[PDB]
């Protein structure tokens, strides 16, 4: 489906991926338009496994490129490659501007 | 109640708690039968003087959240100031990057 | 808002040396318990913190323009406020719920 619940104006697209994925999700995420990921390290299983957390927050109608540009930048095809969660936003906020909801 | 607002297939239970209760909220929740907790070094500013937390992060159905809470609750307590919080979020969908499989699939 | 909820979580990207000026203004509205962590945004990065808040629906717009006023220079890269709703908020320590639940309380 695509009329994701809760209904909601923006998405985060959450990315759980392996830390040398990094620049190929970026790179794809590129070369359709969208800019400003946030990257930040992460670690699953004092064992442990290093792993990306990536977000973008997008309108709702992009939701379904991002997470198949995800994809296609992050799969290697083996057990590890990660997941991917779409959460609502309820406001996107400039804070050089002030600009809320779309001009931001 | 169990009927969070916003209603959701999905949701995303959040713990902020002392860094030595990795092991034991991991544990608690493979008891369980839970994998797939993410963890994060966090600072709480509640000089430069910060507390060292961990943010620990699942994505559950919903009808999992109750056990989720209380063996998060009995991983992490300690019984004093410091304990930390636990934060429940509205997930839409989740969806595995090797294979494609969304919602509960 | 959309979705409406009793609680949302306000997460501020912003530059690493305004935390204190986001920090201390927050206090002054009367939150005290930010959580802070690096995020790195586009092997060249920029260096921003993630600061995260819970707070109660009808302080949402409070939080939001203290932030700015904590974190705003005026140059290009003063980062973005996300607003998320949260469901439900839980005290580790005594098993409460809801709003005997969101105020932080921590030493300072």
């Amino acid at each position: 489906s695509s009329d994701y619940i809760p209904d909601s104006k923006f998405y985060k697209v959450e990315a759980i991926v392996r830390p040398w994925r990094i620049q190929q999700v970026s790179s794809a995420l590129l070369k359709i338009g969208i800019r400003g990921v946030t990257v930040s390290d992460v670690r699953g299983f004092d064992k442990f496994v290093a792993k990306v957390k990536m977000e973008i927050v997008v309108k709702k109608d992009q939701v379904e490129s991002v997470i198949n540009t995800i994809i296609e930048g992050a799969r290697t095809g083996e057990i590890g490659d990660g997941k991917i969660f779409v959460l609502p936003v309820s406001d996107v906020i400039r804070v050089r501007t002030g600009e809320r909801g779309e001009k931001a």
